[PDB]
């Protein structure tokens, strides 16, 4: 079943290749959507697909890159749009 | 590779069988560890195994069963005691 979740990840998440990664790890499972940085130090993404595949992307951000130190997450399920393909946003 | 994470989930989190269902989805997954509910309404779990299916567990901690409305999972990795099986605790 195709889901679409919006997602908020917060602690050291910029200026550590996260943007980058997270599209690599959304092309190698098939999700599609874009991710981004806010202002407010934070990162911003939208997560599209298999609910299958678009759960092991959302697991993944836990862990991000190497340098990446994640300390939360608040996901928010909404209605597919038919997203297709994977970037990386302003 | 084998990873450890501590996971507290907040949000419509109780009441719901998550407990049951994580153990569930763990045991498919092959992921060990426990699972409970908190007096301040949230759950906590240690999840430990490969981290693919660890990953594809925290995932699906975001959606839960049904009835759940996950708002919120803060995680923290640490280093794998041993852990086996997935059981439901107090
Ligand atoms: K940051
Ligand atoms: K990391
Ligand atoms: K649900």
């Amino acid at each position: 079943a195709i889901v679409r979740a919006h997602l908020k990840i917060y602690g050291r998440v910029q200026g550590v290749g996260f943007r980058w990664s997270m599209q690599r790890e959304a092309r190698k499972l098939g999700v599609n959507g874009w991710v981004r940085n806010l202002p407010d130090g934070s990162v911003e993404a939208v997560l599209e697909g298999d609910e299958e595949r678009v759960e092991a992307l959302i697991g993944w951000a836990h862990q991000g890159p190497p340098l990446a130190r994640v300390t939360r997450v608040e996901v928010k399920w909404e209605q597919p749009k038919g997203e297709k393909g994977f970037r990386i946003v302003a």
